[PDB]
DNA sequence: CCCAAGCG
DNA sequence: CGCTTGGG
């Protein structure tokens, strides 16, 4: 059961591991906590995705369309409008 | 110049 | 953890 987060980007310095394009400050982003090959030195760090790019990879990231949004830690803290958009985007 | 939030 | 850099 890989663990997931959802939040508004704290900054514009993070990069979407999907499209490899930088995410903008304030933009809704999703993460799988997960060791990096490069820095196993680091333990379980966040890998961030555009919700779209995330969705592209539900399988490879081990997303459980069953449980749904509830499984994204922090999902409840989002604007109602934003909460909605995701529910839709979701398997 | 400065330095800790942010990220990786 | 250590580095880069937003935000002073
Ligand atoms: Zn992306």
């Amino acid at each position: 059961l890989g663990d997931f987060a959802a939040e508004y980007a704290k900054s514009n310095r993070s990069t979407c591991k999907g499209c490899m394009e930088k995410i903008e400050k304030g933009q809704v982003r999703l993460s799988k906590k997960m060791v990096d090959p490069e820095k196993p030195q680091l333990g379980m760090i966040d890998r961030w995705y555009h919700p779209g790019c995330f969705v592209k990879n539900r399988e490879e990231l081990g997303f459980r369309p069953e449980y749904s949004a509830s499984q994204l830690k922090g999902f409840s803290l989002l604007a109602t409008e934003d909460k909605e958009a995701l529910k839709k985007q979701l398997p």
